[PDB]
């Protein structure tokens, strides 16, 4: 049995503290207390760069700036251009997220004008219009004089911007649970959680060729068929018609990949973000009249948004740019060693993969003064600039969230409407301070419920 101590010595060769591997496993039972937790502390054990074993898999953490722009700019095309080893994915292996060096950079290059701040401008009135069935599915929870679920709100407003935005379909999710466009994306949301299949080919990365051939995917295979079945019915017939029009070539094959992964991606960390958005706008009052204060002094009476209304509403931004700091869902950054490359005086091997502690350095005291404290006013324009390396709820470098610049824009159109027309305010239900779950995608333990009043 020639496969569980092969690797397991070079960390303690090369110096590099870290956890103790267990056998097979390595250091993967230190990850059920969630990502975060465990992040943040090896940062307070180790320090600068600690190492740990996710199966056989050499991991380097760093939290130096220089260190983290080499890896995520100045050698990313060069040694650090992929995101951890390519698993059993079917055709989905044509997708952004999962693409590998020049396939890569082919897709983003192909993808690109479709995230760029243009198209977004000229897909603002198709976002704004879901601000209404919003504030409508919003409106009636609060004259029931009891609390609101946030994850339900925000997700049935999240999967509808991400589906129209998509598909020029108008679901509405709320009002609609057996739609078979809601039943389907609705699986999604077991991301995060426990995957042991996941967690096979982690431990056995040499399994993936076997499931491969034997048709086994990591995604849903049966949202996976219905969406991809979906896309082809209606090509007969936007992100999918800026990717019909742009048919180098996109192939049937990779299109369908990337309008799956566009939902996949903006479903929940849309909804995640929202609720934790609204959480700290309860629990801070005056931070959230203050920005009452700001969208009724642009947008007067109520007044129906705009591109530029939105864009120039800063402490909007510092808000959005606060609640992302506290709850970077996506907790690190990875990269995969394509060569065997030098980084910071230390020789790593081929293959092994490189993390950005994002939610560690986020809660650092030693950057962020009281770091544990909702201030928005840490992202002033005033201050000096934020260091692009240790705030990177986005990622940074070619390699950052293509859909980066919408899902701001998504968050900030629904955040205007639900401050324009209601107030929020905790209860007896809310749990104060969050207590982050387990889950390898930000969520609370228990869920977000908030008390909402109408301002009329
Ligand atoms: C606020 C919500 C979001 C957060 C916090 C977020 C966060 C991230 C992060 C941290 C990465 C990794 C970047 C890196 O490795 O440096 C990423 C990649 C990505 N995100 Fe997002 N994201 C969000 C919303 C979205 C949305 C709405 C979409 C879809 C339009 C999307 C699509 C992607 C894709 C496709 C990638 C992979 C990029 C690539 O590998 O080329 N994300 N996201
Ligand atoms: C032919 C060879 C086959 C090889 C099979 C290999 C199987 C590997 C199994 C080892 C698992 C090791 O687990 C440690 C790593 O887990 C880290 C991530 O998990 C963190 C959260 O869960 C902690 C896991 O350990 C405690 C058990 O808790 C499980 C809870 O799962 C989530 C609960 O939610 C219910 C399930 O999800 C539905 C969500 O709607
Ligand atoms: Cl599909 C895949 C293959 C290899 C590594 C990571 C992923 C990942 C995923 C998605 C669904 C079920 C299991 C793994 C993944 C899992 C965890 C963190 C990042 C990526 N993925 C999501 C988007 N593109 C790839
Ligand atoms: Cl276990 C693991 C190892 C490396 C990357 C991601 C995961 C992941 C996870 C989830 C919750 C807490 C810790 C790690 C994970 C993180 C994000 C999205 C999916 C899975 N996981 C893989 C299989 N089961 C769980
Ligand atoms: Cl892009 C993507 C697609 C499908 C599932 C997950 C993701 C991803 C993510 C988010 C939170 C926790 C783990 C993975 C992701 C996939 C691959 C690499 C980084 C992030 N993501 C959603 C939105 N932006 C990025």
């Amino acid at each position: 049995a020639l496969y569980g101590t092969r690797t397991h010595g070079l960390f303690k060769r090369l110096g590099i503290p870290g956890p103790t591997p267990l056998p097979l496993l390595g250091n993967v039972l230190s990850y059920r207390q969630g990502l975060w937790k465990f992040d943040t502390e090896c940062y307070k054990k180790y320090g600068k760069m600690w190492g740990t074993y996710e199966g056989q898999l050499p991991v380097l953490a760093i939290t130096d700036p220089d260190v983290i722009r080499t890896v995520l700019v100045k050698e990313c095309y060069s040694v650090f251009t992929n995101r951890r080893s390519l698993g059993p994915v079917g055709f989905m292996k044509s997708a952004i997220s999962l693409a590998e060096d020049e396939e890569w950079k082919r897709i983003r290059s192909l993808l690109s004008p479709t995230f760029t701040s243009g198209k977004l401008k000229e897909m603002f009135p198709i976002i704004a219009q879901y601000g209404d069935v919003l504030v409508r599915n919003l409106r009636r929870e609060a004259e029931k004089g009891k609390p609101v679920t946030l994850k339900d709100i925000f997700g049935a407003y999240s999967m509808d911007v991400i589906t129209g935005t998509s598909f020029g379909v108008n679901i509405d999710s709320l009002n609609n649970p057996q739609d078979p466009f809601v039943e389907s994306t609705k699986k999604f949301l077991k991301f995060g959680f426990l995957d042991p299949l996941f967690l096979s080919i982690i431990l056995f990365p040499f399994l993936t060729p076997v499931f491969e051939a034997l048709n086994v995917s990591l995604f849903p295979k049966d949202t996976i068929n219905f969406l991809s079945k979906s896309v082809n019915r209606m090509k007969k017939s936007d992100f999918l018609q800026l990717m019909i029009d742009s048919q180098k070539a996109l192939s049937d094959l990779e299109l369908a990949a990337q309008s799956i992964i566009f939902i996949f991606a903006g479903y929940e960390t849309t909804s995640s973000v929202l609720s934790f958005t609204l959480y700290e706008l309860a629990t801070h009052p005056d931070v959230q009249q203050k920005l009452q204060k700001e969208i009724d002094a642009v947008l007067p009476n109520k007044a129906p948004p705009t591109y530029d209304a939105v864009v120039q509403m800063e402490y909007l931004d510092m808000v959005v740019n606060e609640t992302l700091r506290l709850f970077p869902v996506a907790i690190r950054l990875e990269r995969t060693c394509k060569k065997d490359v030098e980084i910071n005086g230390v020789f790593i091997p081929k293959g092994s993969m490189v993390v950005i502690p994002t939610y560690a350095l986020h809660h650092d005291p030693k950057y962020w003064t009281e770091p544990e404290e909702f201030r928005p006013e840490r992202f002033s324009k005033k201050k000096d600039s934020i260091d692009p390396y240790i705030y990177t709820p986005f990622g940074t470098g070619p390699r950052n969230c293509i859909g980066m610049r919408f899902a701001l824009m998504n968050m900030k159109l629904a955040l205007i409407r639900v401050l324009q027309n209601f107030s929020f305010k905790p209860c007896k239900e809310t749990q104060i301070p969050l207590k982050l779950d387990t889950q390898g995608l930000l969520q609370p333990e228990k869920p977000i419920v908030l008390k909402v009043d109408s301002r009329d």
